């Protein structure tokens, strides 16, 4: 079994979706690539780690690339304009039960979900009004 | 309009379900608090604001809190046995159109869709393998 | 195939059977728990490397709980009385065979078969005489 | 009782059985081992003794000979290469009951059952994948 | 995908083939192995890194088994007289396209193809002349 | 005979073969080049060295460039955007007869042959997993 695979990150209809593959699990960090050039590639990377006596910490991060080519001096290469960073840490005591961390998640995806004022004002350059 | 207004944070079929509403907007700070005893609720704030002259960083922040009750010398009183804490940073250069928003908003929520690596991970405490 | 699969820790004959499953891979030590909070969980993880220029080493641990609940500060908190620890080594030559490997797995299964000597000595807080 | 007896180590089913006899019990420590020079024999010790005030521990060490192209009762000078080395330590809280040590038993042989994980990967040659 | 699967290392014409398979994951690095002890085992190890800024490097490495006048299981202390290592570092600039990267590996493909100078020249255990 | 001749290096199926040939052995390293300027040319280097009392050591260089045309102080020169480095160094026992180097060749041609682990990995900016 293994959880280390392949997904979808961006569910763009079902054509233009972005999907990130496993590259690396060096020093406890696993790290996801998309494909094509590294330089415009999507990249997503995870770690646990106990923090404290009572607390695991998860840090999550995401980079979102905004595709372009840099023509310098007639030499044109693939390369990011630039590109936008989400880091999260997320701490869960150790008496949190298996239902405990399903709650957790459901917390976050619902922190995000479509029409909710979180992800609406980020997908309107904005902020809380 | 708003959209500070308040939402379903966590959907529990829809029975059950963990509602956030406005509490407080002090400072550029955006905070919602759940129903009934404010140490028992769940609590979501969120912020922007310009980080440097290309970048806007939003900070949101997410608690869930382990409802439980405490019995000291014979009297009870309604707290959290602990919470768990979510803190992400999530940095959009001013470039950055609508179009490409959304497209970092399908991202965060592809990251947690059920599933997918991350969320299957922190749901059943534990990390990557 | 994969071997990092799930499996029963304790047969208890199909109720309330310890089943273990496989929960991370950081840093090279594969690592399973059983379904409960990290508080109270059985936990197994096993790793191999070269210990020397001519022999490979197993290191497997196994933790076995004794969960309870305690109150502490007057909550009550999911926690583990005691734990009893297992520590393996098992180091075997680059020469050693797949065959002679069988062997080895057959001498620690017999070893801990119900009836012989070392199982009936643990299980009745004895020694050997 | 009186454990300190002969039993079957290896189980072929019958017919080329391992047969492991006591040999020793000086300083407690019992020792059996099967019918071969010592640089060729199956060799298992066990002993338990108090290593702490609330933990009891038992060491139990296994020594299995590399059968493949031995040649019986010859000499062979590195015999490092010709021998894999178990070694376990179980260590037991003075709190536990019978019963609770019968668990840990079990423990022991779910860990080690035909099929699992671990014994799989030792089988061949194997680390987890 | 899920590359991490077996694979003919030695293609003898379906007959006397040498197979490969996964034996290890340990931090990211895909391990494969033949069916034999490990001191006469075909090995082959992969993984991938960001080596600087602008280049990923893929550290591959394959071991070959001496085989003429092998002892099948036997013992043998000088095990460097008895392999080949093979040591391959790749290392791919970020701009590298999906294509770039199949010509890359087509270059590799030439070099060793049949009836070539480096391949022959190994095979004869001779230089270039 | 004369093992230092032409060969192709991308077999691009006879329309746009990147064919290299000999064009150096100044101090014992054997060199071919594509058909190019030094600037923009594909290039394949190997030597052997006796590394050991009882190692040979073969060091081959392949380099993959990606050729364009920048415009340096508004004259246009023929150049390379990057290039791509393949190094390996491989070590054969003295005791290898003819056909154990065969084995290696072998070995390395499975290893990059279409369709298995390795190749299909590199060819997709991903890792194996």
């Amino acid at each position: 079994a293994s959880n280390f695979t392949q997904f979808v990150l961006v569910d763009n209809g079902g054509t233009g979706d972005v999907t990130v593959a496993p590259s690396n699990f060096a020093n406890g960090v696993a790290e996801w690539i998309s494909s094509n050039s590294r330089s415009q590639a999507y990249k997503v990377t995870c770690s646990v780690r106990q923090s404290s006596a009572q607390n695991r910490k998860y840090t999550i991060k995401v980079e979102v690339p905004k595709v372009a080519t840099q023509t310098v001096g007639g030499v044109e290469l693939n390369v990011a304009a630039w590109r936008s960073y989400l880091n999260m840490e997320l701490t869960i005591p150790i008496f949190a039960t298996n239902s405990d961390c399903e709650l957790i998640v459901k917390a976050m995806q619902g922190l995000l979900k479509d029409g909710n004022p979180i992800p609406s004002a980020i997908a309107a350059n904005s902020g809380i009004y």
